[PDB]
């Protein structure tokens, strides 16, 4: 029942500072423009200890499955090949991606009826808000 309040189908309804976050990550112009338009659906499910997060959008469809605390390889939507570890910290899913000596952290939390996604690269944060679909 670890992540019960995350499970479901979620739709992106607002984004702030995502272009600057993607710049800080190293995403190139064309991908930033097209990826910034997307309004993904995020589908979260749990089966035993395995959590699956799917993102479906006009830009890219992605899917990760993982066990908390157990590192896995991830190819991100912008085509980075990263090593990811996701933990639960005080009810927040904390997702750290490592690649090429760099690191970014994505935090996912429930706030009211929203799922709030905070993406941090160095000093730059983007906040992406999802609602139930
Ligand atoms: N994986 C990440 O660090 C991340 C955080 C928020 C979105 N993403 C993937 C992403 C999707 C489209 C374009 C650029 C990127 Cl960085």
């Amino acid at each position: 029942h670890m992540c019960d309040a995350f499970v479901g189908t979620w739709k992106l309804v607002s984004s702030e500072n995502f272009d600057d976050y993607m710049k800080e990550v190293g995403v190139g112009f064309a991908t930033r423009k097209v990826a910034g338009m997307a309004k993904p659906n995020m589908i979260i499910s749990v089966n035993g200890d395995v959590i699956t997060i799917k993102s479906e959008s006009t830009f890219k469809n992605t899917e990760i499955s993982f066990i908390l605390g157990q590192e896995f390889d991830e190819v991100t939507a912008d085509d980075r090949k990263v090593k990811s570890t996701i933990t639960l910290d005080g009810g927040v899913l904390v997702h750290v991606q490592k690649w090429d000596g760099k690191s970014t952290t994505i935090k996912r939390k429930r706030e009211d009826d929203k799922l709030v996604v905070e993406c941090v690269m160095k000093g730059v944060t983007s906040t992406r808000v999802y609602e139930r679909a």
